[PDB]
């Protein structure tokens, strides 16, 4: 699709069974999601907030569905605020920005 | 033009006569540009970073050109780490994502 601006791009994702809204965010170099059940191996990560730092599991090669495209890639799950598709997911689903 | 998204998205911005390289943020608000003079009137305003929360200074009506593209908008001032072009300006150059 085409998505202007106006407005926080948060689109529907489809990950581990469950839809959840995420943020499209060009800014972000990594995808971080809120507290789930992902299966399989993980390792800890540190990653920036507003707080200062916070620890997150690193799950590599999952499967997730951004706006009925699929991309296989590193998702970041912990006490995030926001979930964010960064950029190593938007060039799995061949997102550009365009003007 | 059309921008992918493997690389972060650093443009060249033009801006109170200078050349600045900016990000192209989806996932931030407002612009936020490092110390410069920009002319007219300005408020204080406080925004989040890894440290905590930073004073700024809001400009209003700054005219700053990006790849080309003439845009009017608030940019705010200050110790920023990164130059982010939010989507306050992002809308003004008819900037979307596509997949
Ligand atoms: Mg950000």
């Amino acid at each position: 699709p085409q998505i202007t601006l106006w407005k926080r791009p948060l689109v529907t994702i489809k990950i581990g069974g469950q839809l959840k809204e995420a943020l499209l965010d060009t800014g972000a170099d990594d995808t971080v999601l809120e507290e789930m059940n992902l299966p399989g191996r993980w390792k800890p990560k540190m990653i920036g907030g507003i707080g200062g730092f916070i620890k997150v599991r690193q799950y590599d090669q999952i499967l997730i569905e951004i706006c009925g495209h699929k991309a296989i890639g590193t998702v970041l799950v912990g006490p995030t605020p926001v979930n964010i598709i960064g950029r190593n997911l938007l060039t799995q689903i061949g997102c550009t920005l365009n003007f």
